[PDB]
């Protein structure tokens, strides 16, 4: 059907996103006559050939008091959907910058099935390299109109869903020594409902569907984003597949895994965290929010559970800074 060549172009338009001309500001309400705060943000290209952009967020109050830590946020979308400019993700990043008092980097990455995996992992590394280039060239001073003091020794990666998988890949590439980006130092990783996969199903994966996520949809994501002929046991989907790099040899940074108690992916995430803990010298914290489904932290901002995730991530950063 010619309408098939048409839905193809719908996803592309849907996730293409727009680019801000100049820097912008927004008012964000604080935790608990609402207390508010301003956040400065703007888009920048980080990979010219692919026309890939990222958004920089700076909480104005905190930036005028101390050097800011860096949070690199990778949005979700099953490797097939999403843009940094989507209000859903833009709002979460505003909350991240303001609540964490951190400079937030929110990059786009190429989406499947047009750009199958590992296209996205390749883009995530380009983001970190772009950050290195900015750190060693005083590019940070030109990020916004005024100056900005950033502490590249305190970088944290926060991955949501498919972005959580991305974060794991980066943690492996760094922990293995395959790449090194002094003076950029990634002190920890946060995996929110990480999009991990596997040929065999877990208990939770076999449970009832969620409000939006179903096993069929997850399988659908994997087979649109994995290379043709690959199974869900490929290392890009399963962190402990037959060819998955032995994480015992590599030294993983401190990991924080956060999932909802009612998530399809809860079991795979729990299995992942406990396999790391019982691996030696691995600081891995696992936090399960009872009765919550996938993406609660971003689907319901200003909800009590979302605010607790923010607090936990901040305490995680403080303990490592
Ligand atoms: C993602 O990025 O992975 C999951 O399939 C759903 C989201 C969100």
């Amino acid at each position: 059907p010619q309408v098939a060549e048409d839905c193809m172009g719908l996803l592309q338009l849907l996730s293409n996103g727009t680019v801000l001309r100049s820097e912008s500001i927004d008012l964000i309400t604080q935790q608990i006559f609402k207390n508010n705060q301003t956040v400065l943000f703007k888009d920048s290209i980080y990979h010219k050939p692919n026309n890939l952009h990222l958004r920089l967020y700076k909480p104005i109050s905190a930036s005028n008091r101390t050097a800011l830590p860096v949070v690199v946020f990778f949005h979700g979308g099953g490797f097939c959907f999403g843009s940094r400019s989507w209000p859903h993700f833009h709002n979460f990043c505003l909350t991240l910058a303001s609540s964490l008092n951190a400079l937030v980097v929110s990059p786009d990455y190429r989406l499947a099935p047009e750009h199958r995996l590992p296209a996205a992992f390749e883009d995530a590394e380009a983001v970190l390299t772009w950050l290195w280039d900015q750190a060693v060239s005083d590019g940070v001073n030109h990020w916004f109109e005024d100056g900005t003091d950033v502490d590249f020794d305190r970088v944290f990666v926060v991955g949501d869903s498919s972005g959580g998988n991305i974060a794991h890949q980066l943690a492996v590439r760094f922990g293995s020594g395959s790449i090194e980006l002094t003076p950029v130092r990634v002190r920890g990783y946060v995996l929110m409902g990480p999009f991990f996969g596997g040929e065999e199903r877990t208990n939770s994966e076999n449970g009832p569907s969620e409000a939006l996520l179903s096993l069929d949809l997850l399988d659908k994501f994997w087979r649109l984003s994995l290379p043709n002929g690959a199974t869900r046991d490929h290392h890009m989907a399963n962190p402990f597949g037959p060819t998955s790099p032995t994480l015992e040899s590599i030294s993983l940074e401190p990991m924080l895994v956060i999932v909802g108690g009612s998530e399809l992916l809860r079991d795979r995430a729990k299995e992942y965290a406990y396999k790391l803990k019982k691996m030696g010298g691995k600081r891995v914290d696992y936090i399960e929010f009872e009765n919550k489904e996938h993406g609660f932290y971003s689907n319901y901002p200003s909800s009590e559970a979302a605010e607790q995730v923010l607090r936990i991530i901040g305490d995680f950063m403080n303990n490592l800074s």
